[PDB]
């Protein structure tokens, strides 16, 4: 179809996007993305553009662990909307290789027993990374993640999520 | 599509996925491709990579059979999750090539007549496999699944489901 | 679709697969490629991986007439379950080149008016080759059916369904 | 799809096959087949091979005009059922070249005023041509597929179905 | 898919196929394939082969009318049904080449109130041209074709509809 | 449904209705409800309105065999349309009680070796029978069936399908 | 169900309604309610409500021959479009007692073979009757028609579809 | 629904319909009806009107023992088509009160081991009786069954499917 | 059903709803209902409910034609949304009877050529009769449509929807 | 429904029927109308019609165990086909009430680790029970069911499902 | 249906449910119930039991309009969940008469430029009435809603959401 | 329906039955019957045949709550399994009236993080009931359920599920 022959012609300027909620199956197609990348070419840039509602944080941490694992910079780009894993993602960007467009939105939210157990501590974690890469302290990330606090690009680079808005 | 020209073109890498519950069709479509690149090429590794809740042991066992007809060696990935026979596949792959990224997740799980029995030996094959692959004893192998112990990366290394924690 | 796309891969590698329930599309489609395979070099081996529940005598006896056709060895190899015709299959494989792989299994089972007597021919017929292939006696086979006896692979090589079984290749 | 690229390879050994009920669709498919391999080379023979419970007369009678049109010689197989123009068209093929796999089994079955007219007329040709083709009288056929007369490989080769049994 | 392979195949070698009903959708479908036979070979003959209970007269004259604006030679074919205007367009095949398989069988038949006008003359120029075909009165066209006369295909040639009978 | 209680309420009141083309279903139905109303009081009049464009001779004639056998008279009305079959069960009525609306149309239409048969049989006895309720000769029956002739309300008075016209 | 339910109540008060399109199968449940109350009291009046888009003429001239035919007074309230035959219908109501609501729009509509003969006659004759219901010469009937003049409640008493506009 | 509405009607009249395919479904239906009225009046005939292309052997045979199982008479009557089954259901009915109506028409039709073994058995009985119905012998029901023979009422009456042709209620 | 049950038995205590769309569905339902209701007792009153999100202008005229139509006086109800069309059937009650429950909100909206005329028409007149209701000048009811102006029940009081708040 | 109507008045007459498939909400439904007659006279008799092709075994003894429950005699009746289960709960009727019609048919059939367990208890128990039933040894059924004996009614009567053939 | 047949039973006993997600459909459907027991008599106690997530602001508020509406006094009955809305409604029992039972849980949950204004109204009007339902401070309300406070039977006596807990 | 009728007619007799998995739905279903028959008749016995194989504890609770609140007794009866929730309802009989069918089976089985807190508190009363209504002590209740501890009807009685056993 002409949607998916233009992803495979954009994968071929090593363009990939996350343009969706993350979940498992999109979480391995674009892992999967990552390591072809990756392995046709270890050190040309990746650029990941980012239009995204995020999604499973179990799904995201699988995508940011590859995106870790891969060799070359991966440049990120706000399309439209990062909002939780989705902004994760695009916070998680090589620093100084992290774009938002002039228009996008970063948002923040916060995202049997065993089940508790197992989501506690990679929330934790989550919280953990996003304070890392934003800079900022981990007590500020806890509270904006609960106030659902909203960014413009320009706020969103003064925050810390990115490091360029392009014109 | 887009998502099959993908892991086709890693196909031509030889990377392969694991990426949802193991079933017969799943079962099918790995050995399919383990026998494949074997095929191919003997001398050189395949790479599989694992984000599965598992589920078959039958199915698990077809996909651990082909593994080890294969004769090239097999390095295995735990890149989300490896649960059940999702566990059992990562900690399969060829001694000293078995890795967790750093936030996978291993969850050990306890998994008309006629098929009874078949089950009962299955099951246990599968525990003495287990053994054997992470060092320990049976019988903690089967107490870990009766009570559905889960571990972090760092907690897998420790136990002997992979060899490194690949950054 | 990549799972088509590496059967046909794996069929220029002479590699076929029963992978399903043997009915009649399925039993086809497997001629078909034997058909294909002998036709495009008629002396080197083809490889069946079987892993499947078995099915329809009928379709079971029609893949069985084309592996007779078919003038190069057809090595088969049992993958997980080899049940009723996929047994009947396995164990039709070159005398020799009949393997199990360590953890298969090999379940044996008892698979108007002339449909009937159509049914008692070539049920008859496929316990006397079963039988054939296995160095048993055809009352073995029949009671063994009838009871649904399964075999692990060890079980199934003292028995005669395989060979050998094989780990490393 | 796998099934259909098989099929087409075939194809390039002239190979063709009847492998379900003889419908309009199925019997333009063939016709169309045996037309083409005849237009790509004349003087080389094409395999029909059949298994299937036969169906429409007139569809039969039309992929037997093919056959019959066709300048190259036509050999067939019955490789499972040949049942009613099934076995119509098992017995059609050039003479000296039709074959039986041993467990074949060919069955004879009995196949708006304006209907039942042309269905008369084609009926008493088919039972002419089936005569014609086995050696048997015309009133020998007609008892026979009023009876469903069927046939192993052994009494199908003596009663003039085919040529040879092949193994 | 297998069937339609085929039938592109079948076009390189200026072999087409009127197979099912006549309709706009069909109609289209074949008078876009002999445009592009013409279009590639002016000088070469197209074969069109008819199995097909007709249909739509509205269809058909499109269909007629492109044959004759195609400069080549157009060869027809009776092959299993040649009805109405399935019957039409064999008898518009070039003259000395319009053909009859042995038992292909030729079927007439009679085939808001501008749209009755609008019928009326398409009804009488079918007519006219059938009659040219055939070299029969038009009288006798009509009458036949209120009668729903049949033709087997020795019939067919007696009549008019075909130059030849193929064996 | 209200529909449903409308016809029920109606056969209350002896009164039947013929509203859509006569088949097996319909056919069935209507016998009951004669059957029904018969059984209900052998001495009182059924009134059968009609609008149908017929449909399958076997369904009228058992439709017609039923009327017969009911003791009481049976009225009959061209509401709308009284074609084939439906035409026939309005000539079927009770002599003096056959009634056609002013804007009723009475329409002629002429309607596997076994099935050729046995409708040939119930076409002759059809035909005969229109002639006896129209008093015309059965070459004229045939003949305007032929045609499918046609009939205003006053036509059809004039021709014997109706006994009045009732305003 | 409730809706039904209303009808059925309404239906003891008398009260019908032609509510929707005017096609075969609500023109039968029309003449049937008609037929109904009219067997019931021949005595008294029945309420006739439209709210119509109209339809087929056939359909709507059955409804018409059945007001003809029931003894009673219909009377007929244009409650919401009395379109076409809808119109018609109104207009067709018992002199003295066609109503029109305040905000009822009055809208006119001009409405093989043997189809179109069929048609023609019927046309000519509910262009009559349209005459005769509003006194209109028949001139204006057919070019109002053609086009498609619309009436308010006002402009409609006036034009003569209706008796009395009720408040 | 209007249709189930008299139907439920003519049960109060003792009257029962056979108008489809006889299946396992039908035939359950309509055991049923026959139950229920031997059940509501033992000493009171039931009235069955046939229009039915017949079908499944067994499901006849059971609407044939519920027949047989109802101490009341049942009058059958042949009110379009009665074939194969259907046929055999309207032979079925108690002697002297079995009627085809004028243009009814009579059909006659020839209708995994453990299936063709009780087939086998269900098929004869099923001409057996045909034959004691009718006053045939075997041999002539077999040969016509074969043949597909059929029947206008009065060429029916002669055989002996039917007592009367009944016309006028 | 229980819904329509209850209903039911609302009807028979001359309580009406509007509780979804004014499609012409529920407009003939609701003026059936009113007719109904004013048949079986002319001086007793009606009370109608609205929860709706108005409609269709000419589908709102026929209600508001109908309650102009029944003698009885029509109470009307805000009972949650009293919207476009809905909000012009609540001010149409009897006056003195219209009514708001204290947290109802009632809200204004604006609600081929042939058509567009009628729709016009139907329009004006709509606004004129909204004006009428409520007591503002046609300039104000248009200009507070045109930007969707919403009311609490004490503001709709203050604006002349209703008469009274209750509790 | 007629077929509901019919069952449910036949209910009335303490007559039930087991005719499809034996499964939960079937069982269910049985057990239901057994309470429901055993409650509504607890001394009159039920009699239990069968012609099904039985199905699960803890489903049949649910069944079974109401017939125990119930005080009143059950009579038990096979008419078409008492298979499995079917076999069962006719053999498992008032002994001197258990009845074959004379064409009825009686087939008898054989029927995670805790699925097991629990299984060949009920199995083994019902096999008891059938040998009690019946007067044949446990061993008897076994083999019998395991080779899927069928029985006439002679011969059921013979075996000792049955008292009394009807006729 | 049976449940049908039980909720209408249950009516007869002023009996009321609200057992599912407060929609408008439900809202529509209680006000209906509550509309209709205060006619059938406004005397005697209306029973209303809630089992429900709850859901809509303003359907909640609704159903609370006809509650406070209706003369007679409302018992409610905390018999499961009541959560959102459902706690709400609970909470406007008439007070004395607001029940809970031992195991039901109680839920505070928080629940387009013109939506959002009218949404922020209502929420503001909400929170005002359950602080004046439970006598707890505006503030509490709020900040108790904001983390989504949940309540055992005891917890709910206690902050004052019914009366008693009934055994 | 006939399914529905009988269930009808049951309440009637004061028997009503838990047969499928408890859910939200079925709880309402059931403890509307309950309300209803208590509502009916105060102290007459209501009778629970159980045929569940559980399902959630929220529904289950709700359900126990309604039993204990109806202020007659209720009998239980196992009838083909009672599991999870179905053997606590059981259970929950009045003393002395709670009875098993022979071959019924008693099961026992383990039943925004938030909600583990909910469902903890919920799962822990559960067993210290269930511990309550047999005599065994809590410890012994989450083991047994731990392993899935089945039951005969013999073993229930003693362990303490049931009072009696019938026969």
């Amino acid at each position: 179809s002409l949607t998916d022959s233009v992803y495979e012609r954009l994968l071929s300027e090593r363009i990939i996007f996350l343009g969706s909620e993350v979940n498992d199956e999109i979480a391995n197609r674009l892992c999967a993305q990552i390591l072809l990348l990756a392995a046709e070419d270890a050190s040309k840039d990746i650029s990941l553009y980012i239009n995204s509602p995020g999604g499973s944080i179990s799904a995201g941490m699988a995508i940011y662990d590859t995106m870790v694992l891969a060799p070359c910079d991966i440049a990120t780009y706000a399309m439209g909307m990062a909002a939780s894993m989705g902004e994760f993602l695009l916070a998680a960007g090589t620093k100084g290789k992290r774009y938002a467009l002039p228009h996008a939105r970063i948002l923040m939210h916060q995202p049997i027993a065993i089940q508790a157990e197992q989501f506690a501590v990679i929330k934790k974690e989550m919280f953990r990374l996003n304070a890392e890469f934003t800079g900022q302290p981990i007590e500020r990330i806890e509270a904006d993640s609960d106030r659902d606090r909203w960014f413009t690009a320009a706020e969103a680079l003064e925050y810390g999520f990115v490091d360029h808005i392009i014109t």
